[PDB]
């Protein structure tokens, strides 16, 4: 079957040395007449090889007779024939995909050639592959593919390939106007000889010289009788009909391709050392910057490149990763012009703004699938700040003869799109809060005191963006050594009066806990009881040893008694949404209350209530640092934890019934079962015993329904 | 049967040593005989080496358990002596050993490493174990770095478990005597990389220095053979108030220098810490090596000692790592992953912005390069081979490092008494001695480094008071002390205006100064008079015109014939622009030269064009091929301060060449002609120790002589057919002419 096959398959080379007048044809149809009886296998794997090389065969030896100028009206018929089915077609480009990435490497320099001229003869026919394993559309679809892993994993085989699938192409195809001329060649393949070539080849980047003594002469076709591959390409990109043919726009590059093509080339595949492989770069990027905008490029806006490579960055999420590290390299490159500038006109703002664009077209709910890629971008925008520091672009000092070194941003991004990032809820990691403070210390040189300005930015701190210093206090024994030793290495004198208050709350915890001391107070009820609760819930003491050691008789005591109960109500969570079913915390709630009712009352419901109606200040100094995803699920906490009391949540309460309610109906809106909605008859219960505002029976049999609102507004008005 | 016995005696030995039988020891000399009845990748035997290892590695876990190293016996002595008494099996479990150790690192278990550790251990107790015959290796000692030194870069997870149980085990086998003599059991190097593998992996241990004096006895009765774990095992070990209080002599002392030199080396990939948190680790060590003393190694509290230090060592690093490139004709070869190196580059930066950026400059920089005056003296010429010479590895890491800096260190930013002015001089002193490196032009530097400069000047006038009154003064100090740096900007103006002009835009939005406009108008009144041809302007300095012209063309691809046209002709600056448009075609001629070397004739007509288009006017051309300062007029030392001496080693090889095809009259009207070409033919010479162009000029400065100046009338043509000795006469010659 296929002994025959491989004779009339190679019946062809006899033909084709003079006689090639038109008798290539019934050898065509024998190959087709024998050719209808026949995971990669073995079938198929073998009949590619079979069909592809007899190409590399006959075209050599028809090319030493005469050019292919004035031969080549066999090609076309013998792809035409190919393509004629539909078995086969379909496995040379599988074939070919194999064959040039794992062999790739070293196969041949001959058997290279004989694959271009199959890609463009593959063009001028336009054939139909509507069905297949990916690709789904047309060619178009497919060059990309291949030439993109290529060119990631090998280099000096795509131009190596592109740089033949011309050559060729300006010797055939040539006498005919030049506008008709360039849709023979594909796109791709210019479009990325525009690139490839003064990546590799130096010596053409505009630099030197324009050496031309043959600029306008159809380019000898010598690929086979050849001296090297570095005069192939070079013959090429100096002829005056190309170089003038790469300023169309049906193959430009511009500065957000060149990114997603050198933002996923990884070292180790490469061929240049470091320190060409960062002058490359540094070439490129000093190009698309100084280049016209209805180009691709950017005329000398710094801010429009730093904007742009983070555009580029973001759109390619989509740990470790080499060429990343460059483009952030480069990104501190340019800006740390910037911040030894002091603008006071550009500032930070043109930066931030991407993230909130990038963060508004995940806002259409869906079946899990938009939330995801809304943290997997805030991620990023966050490795991105710590890829681009000098460590103090966060920080926006001002200039009237002096220096105030405040920071009017970074506190509305965290407030809003980051304080929702990580895990435990209430706080920060410990890779974003230290630059916060590792800034402040390393721009209060500028100022003339030093030790005055961090006060001022740590005394503002207080009232806007707490969440930084919580996430402080949760972290502080890994950041103390950080600072004073920064500290030491600038000036090498005593720390100021805002950055040990901490240091002394943290010793007087301790040693307070070992033996028990009576803690004293520093006016301040959300910070003196993160320390308290962290230590306690890292050295897995009990609850009897965290709240036996507070001595509120008229102080602040209270607030340090509800602050506890917060932080214990949002780990509650992180117990659950971490393959979990329930914690075993709410006796340490159960005893908070308790302990805030044999004192004056001192009511727990602020916590509770998401507007801002009447909530005392801390009670709105605590939800500023919390996360949206926890706040919309604080009723399942609620519902948790009520059952374990009785008789006094309510009697001596206030606004307890409207809490329960505005609660109960967003219990219903997270879905769209018995062992999570059960309280149905726990809210039927507590409106028979509750604070009578009308309350007679009329709750307790709409509650039979699911308008909890059909009477309820008007049921308030009689209060 | 070399095997069966040799199992048969290594399981014997099993049994019999979970208890310390006293005297049970002369069956090892069993295992003599059988090893003397059995006597690179060796992989011959091979295996020998294994099962004399698993020996050891299996009978000290099969007897742990009865009783602690210590109360263990005198077994493990006589058994590396009865091996090493046989020098070739000691030169091959070595072998294995790293073998095993490299290649399969992580295909390991948690019970065979110890049982390397403690045999190291053991071996580096019986020193007299010295073989020569390993090559690669004179002494015992080499193989531990040549070993380590490979394993702290492939796999960071195995210098650590390794390193722990080896102290584990010292410290309870010697730990019964010893109050001072114990630092000389252990191997030092062992106690070192601890000091720099502990801490970088876990942070629990990072500043703390004391927290308590409370006495301990021992760690937890040799626990490595039923761990929990290794994060207790290498912190139960790390608080040890005997390990603190000896790792502080010098033989376990870490340092700065030798703390990049390994950090460097780390691959990115194969690491165990993510990219976001390997530079908290450096931005932590950078700062807790600035507050120490210097009899340690690190600095006494400065910045300067902290940035020399980083330089030092990256000028130190690649000089191993020349890795050329070539991509046609691949030769399998991997290249090394990304080492550590960029980022040290990176702690570098965040560190000049703290020393620029303050409140008391007083802005010195004389230091970060007297740095580099040394590396380029360590071979001036030749480091007795040319392979990694001035201008081909370490000129382009001066520049590496130079620009990934602000482009506001390269000014100095004085602050005399709050005035704040303006200038630079440790910059002009340098690029007057970097400009060599560009051997692709000649006349000219790179761009990328021309745009810091004139990008600098603008990011530091902010600081003075009038911000545009600084910069006339600058670019009016130049143009008579570097002129190397504007020359590379014409010839990069089109890429360059229109950052300078956004930046004057954007900082403040008033009219540009006197000298960053000049440079628009005279590049306007050209790229216009070379359309359909109007006039030129001929601004003050020639020099800078000149370039803007032939740079111009040589863009746009004009031919040489417009560029004499569009030119005035009653001027009194007009060949001082024709003299330098001829320099400018010598060094592209000596250019093409190093390119496939050929003559590129089409330059040779131009210039023979110019010196036509000039000697109807009675001036002297002659006088750019003195390679001295002697008597050249003020417009030449401002051109040759700007070209390499890769080039003006070779003007020679360019002035036989267009000599000859002009009249041979038309060059002898001139002043001191042929005490240049005499000159110059002594340095043609010592080139060849091309080769038939010796013939041309052994005639051309042969035939003139006769029809030249009045210094000699005969005898000096024949002199200089005698041999090479033009001066032996010439000395006696000029003395009257």
């Amino acid at each position: 079957p296929l002994g025959i096959l491989q004779s009339a398959l190679s019946d062809l080379r006899p033909l084709v040395t003079d006689a090639n007048k038109y008798e290539d044809v019934s050898a065509q149809v024998a190959v087709i007449s024998e050719k209808l009886i026949a995971q990669l296998d073995i079938q198929e794997q073998t009949v590619a090889d079979l069909l592809l090389t007899c190409f590399c065969q006959c075209l050599i030896a028809a090319s030493g007779t005469n050019p292919p100028d004035r031969q080549g009206q066999w090609p076309t018929l013998y792809v035409k024939m190919l393509c004629g089915h539909q078995w086969a077609f379909a496995a040379v480009l599988r074939r070919m995909l194999q064959l040039l990435r794992f062999q790739a490497p070293f196969l041949k320099d001959s058997h290279i050639v004989g694959l271009a001229a199959f890609s463009i003869h593959l063009h001028e026919c336009q054939p139909s592959l509507q069905f297949l394993i990916t690709g789904v559309q047309n060619l178009e679809h497919y060059w990309e593919n291949l030439l993109n892993l290529l060119c990631s994993d090998s280099v000096g085989v795509c131009l190596k390939l592109c740089t033949a699938a011309i050559s060729y192409a300006f010797c055939r195809f040539s006498e005919l106007h030049q506008d008709i001329f360039s849709g023979c060649v594909p796109p791709l393949f210019l479009r990325k000889l525009q690139y490839l070539v003064p990546r590799l080849i130096w010596e053409t980047r505009g630099e030197v010289i324009r050496d031309d003594e043959e600029a306008d002469s159809p380019l000898n076709w010598n690929l086979y009788a050849l001296a090297g591959w570095k005069e192939a390409a070079l013959s090429l990109w100096n002829q005056n009909r190309l170089q003038g043919l790469l300023r169309e726009k049906s193959f430009q590059v511009t500065f957000m391709d060149w990114l997603l093509w050198e933002m996923t080339l990884k070292s180790n595949n490469d061929v240049l050392c470091d320190t060409d492989r960062q002058e490359y770069q540094r070439w490129a990027v000093n190009h698309y910057l100084s280049e016209s905008s209805v180009v691709g490029g950017c005329n000398g806006d710094l801010e429009r490149g730093c904007i742009t490579i983070a555009e580029a960055v973001l759109q390619f999420s989509n740990k470790s990763h080499t060429g990343l590290g460059d483009i952030l390299c480069r990104l501190q490159e340019l800006i740390c012009d910037i911040v030894t500038s002091h603008h006071q006109k550009g500032r930070r703002h043109f930066f931030f703004a991407i993230f909130y664009q990038r963060l508004e077209l995940h806002k259409g709910k869906k079946e899990l699938s938009n939330h995801l890629s809304k943290q997997g971008v805030l991620e990023m925008c966050c490795r991105i700040l710590l890829g681009l520091p000098p460590l103090f672009l966060i920080n926006t000092p001002s200039e009237k003869g002096i220096r105030t070194l405040g920071s009017e941003d970074f506190w509305q991004f965290v407030n809003k799109e980051l304080k929702n990032l990580g895990p435990r809820g209430y706080a920060l990691p410990y890779n974003i809060t230290a630059h916060f403070f590792r800034g402040v210390i390393s721009a209060s040189v500028q100022c003339k005191d030093s030790s005055e300005a961090v006060n001022s930015i740590l005394s503002a701190t207080y009232s806007t963006c707490p969440a930084l210093l919580i996430s402080a206090a949760v972290g502080w024994p890994q950041l103390d050594p950080v600072l004073r030793s920064q500290w030491c290495s600038l000036f090498g004198v005593d720390l100021p009066k805002e950055l040990r208050t901490l240091r002394e709350q943290q010793a007087s915890v301790d040693s307070c806990l070992s033996q028990g001391e009576k803690l004293s107070l520093s006016c301040t009820p959300w910070l003196s009881a993160a320390f308290l609760y962290s230590t306690v819930q890292r050295k897995k003491l009990p609850c009897s040893r965290m709240l036996e050691i507070l001595d509120g008789l008229s102080s602040n005591f209270s607030m340090v008694l509800i602050s506890l109960l917060f932080f214990s109500v949002m780990d509650i969570i992180y117990m659950f949404l971490k393959d979990g079913r329930k914690h075993k915390d709410l006796l340490e709630n159960c005893v908070h209350i308790i302990h805030c009712l044999e004192q004056k009352g001192e009511t727990w419901v602020w916590l509770f209530q998401m507007t801002d109606e009447r909530k005392p200040e801390l009670g709105l100094h605590l939800h500023r640092a919390a996360s949206d995803v926890f706040l919309n699920l604080m009723p399942f906490a609620f519902f948790w934890l009520v059952p374990s009391l009785q008789l006094e949540q309510v009697v001596q309460q206030q606004d307890f019934l409207v809490i329960a309610l505005d609660m109960y109906h967003k219990f219903l809106q997270l879905f769209v079962h018995l062992d999570s909605h059960d309280v149905f008859t726990c809210g039927r219960q507590f409106l028979l015993c509750c604070v009578p505002k009308c309350q007679k029976p009329n709750s307790a049999i709409l509650k039979k329904m699911l308008e909890s609102w059909e009477e309820h507004d008007p049921e308030l008005a009689a209060v």
